C-alpha cells in the first residue's frame, strides 16, 4: 500500500451514503487539499456506476474541511449505455464541503488518436529540479511531503524568483511522494489529486501564494500506465482577484491524459 | 426603425411559477435538428440561477446534458447550495416531459466593472470584423446568429485549406434577422460560447456531436457589441473531443473562457 491508497478509500455505509477520513497529512494550513477531496468524492461516484471512468468531473467548493471524519451522499442522475452521471456532496460537522458531478464512460484504453496536438517540450526528468520538503508542524510534514515535484529548471527559477516572470507557466514531473510509498498504483485515482498538487499559478503573478479554489473542472482523456505525469499550468488573466488554472497532464509515453481548468479568488 | 428588442430576449425569459420553480418556452427556432441548442438551454438555466443569487454574475459554470431538449414548455427547478458574501453557488435543473435534460451549478458573484488586470496573456491576432467572411445561403438555429470567421477559418470550414491544428475564430453576436447585436451580452454569453460550428468538423465527417458537460468562466464585463472568439481543440480520440472557446469584447478584453468535452461519429 501507498499512504493515498490509505488515505482516500471510502466505504459504504448505506445506500447512496459513504463514510471517508481525512487523512491531516494532505493539509495545506488548516484546510485540506482540495483534489485530496476530490479523489475521495471520485471514488464514491464510480462505486455507484456501472462505468468505470470519470470522463469529466465539475467540483464546487463551498468551504474547507479540515482532518477526521466526513461523510459522502452520491445520487446518479442519468444512466446510459455510454455515459452514467453522478452527484456526490462531501459533509463535515453538518455542512456541505464540497460537490461533484461526475460523467463516468468506459473509455478503451488501446484507442489512437484521430488528431493529437503534440505534447509540448519539457526537459527529462532527471534535468528537473526538486525541492526537498522541510520539516512542518503539519502531520507528516503536510501536504507538500505527499506528492514529488520536480520543476523544469525555467519553472524553479520562476518559483524561486532569480529569474523574470513574463509569463506565467510551469512544466515538469509529479508523482505521488517516494516518502510515502512511490508512484501511485492506479494512476487514475490520482489524477484528480495530480490536477491540484501543483503550486498555485497566481504565486508568480500576485503578492498571494495560494487561494481557495471555486470551481474545478477536468477531463480523462486516455488511460495512462503508471509512472510520473509530465505536466503544465499556465494562466491567461487575473483581474478582479480572479485568476484561471490550467493544467494539462500527459504520461510517460506523451499521451494527453488529463486537461483541468480551476477558477479562484485571491483573498478568500 | 427597429425592434426595440430581440428575439432572443423574448424567447429566453424565465417566468418564476413557485418557489425554486420556473417555466419557460424553448424557441424552436433555436433547433438545431430535432434537439435544442445547447447554449439556448444554458442562458435560461443562468437566467434561473441569477433570479435566486444575492449576486449579478455567473462567473464559473458547469453544467452537465443529459437529454436532448425539443421545443415547447420546460420546466426549470433551482436549489441555493451556499450563500456567501463574495460567492453564491446555485444548482439550476431543466426538465421536459418528466425527464431531466440539463443541469448546472454556477458559482455567482459579483464582478468590478472597472477592475482592470494584474496580469492578461495577449488577444490572439484576429482580422478585423469587416476583412471577416459570413456564410451566404434555414428557420433554425444558424439563423440565429451571426458568425464571420477570419479568412482562414473560412477556408478550412469550406475544404478549401489543409487543416493542420484545428482552429477557427472571428466575430459571434445574436443576428440581424432577429433583432441585432446582443442588448445584455452578459446575457448572450452561455449561448454565445456553444453557437460556433463544433471544431471537430476540421478534422472528421461526423454526423452527431453532442455535448456531454460544458464549464464556462465570465472573466470580465463584456461592453455590448460582437464577440472575438476563438475556438481550438487539442484531442480527439476514442469518439471524444474537447472544445476550447474564448470570447473577447470590443476593447480586446478577455470575458469568457470555455471548455466542453463531446461525444464524436458517424
Ligand atoms: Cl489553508
Ligand atoms: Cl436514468
Ligand atoms: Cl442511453
Ligand atoms: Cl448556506
Amino acid at each position: 500500500m501507498t499512504r493515498f491508497d490509505s488515505a482516500t478509500e471510502v466505504v459504504r455505509v448505506g445506500e447512496n451514503r459513504y463514510a471517508v477520513e481525512l487523512d491531516p497529512g494532505y493539509l495545506i494550513g488548516t484546510a485540506m487539499n482540495g483534489g485530496y477531496l476530490m479523489t475521495v468524492l471520485q471514488r464514491s461516484a464510480l462505486a455507484e456506476s456501472d462505468h468505470l471512468h470519470a470522463v469529466s468531473s465539475s467540483y464546487h467548493f463551498h468551504r474547507p474541511a479540515s482532518s477526521g471524519p466526513a461523510e459522502i451522499e452520491t445520487r446518479v442522475l442519468k444512466r446510459g449505455r455510454t455515459v452514467t452521471t453522478v452527484q456526490t456532496t462531501l459533509f463535515q460537522e453538518g455542512r456541505t464541503i464540497l460537490t461533484g458531478t461526475l460523467a463516468t464512460a468506459t473509455l478503451d484504453p488501446h484507442a489512437e488518436p484521430r488528431y493529437a496536438a503534440p505534447q509540448p517540450a519539457i526537459p527529462p526528468q532527471h534535468q528537473c529540479r526538486r525541492v526537498d520538503p522541510r520539516q512542518s508542524h503539519l502531520p507528516d510534514d503536510g501536504f507538500l511531503a505527499r506528492v514529488d515535484v520536480d520543476f523544469s529548471p525555467d519553472s524553479y527559477a520562476a518559483l524561486a524568483r532569480e529569474r523574470t516572470v513574463t509569463t506565467p507557466e510551469l512544466c515538469g514531473y509529479v508523482d505521488l511522494s517516494a516518502r510515502d510509498g512511490g508512484s501511485a498504483k492506479d494512476p487514475l485515482a490520482f489524477l484528480p489529486l495530480a490536477v491540484d498538487a501543483l503550486p498555485p499559478i497566481v504565486s508568480l503573478l500576485v503578492d498571494w501564494s495560494w487561494a481557495p479554489t471555486v470551481e474545478l473542472t477536468w477531463h480523462l482523456r486516455a488511460i495512462p500506465e503508471p509512472g510520473p505525469l509530465a505536466f503544465r499550468s499556465t494562466c491567461a488573466l487575473v483581474s478582479d482577484g480572479w485568476f484561471d488554472e490550467n493544467v494539462d497532464l500527459w504520461d510517460a509515453r506523451g499521451r494527453l491524459v488529463a486537461q483541468s481548468r480551476q477558477l479562484a479568488r485571491v483573498g478568500r
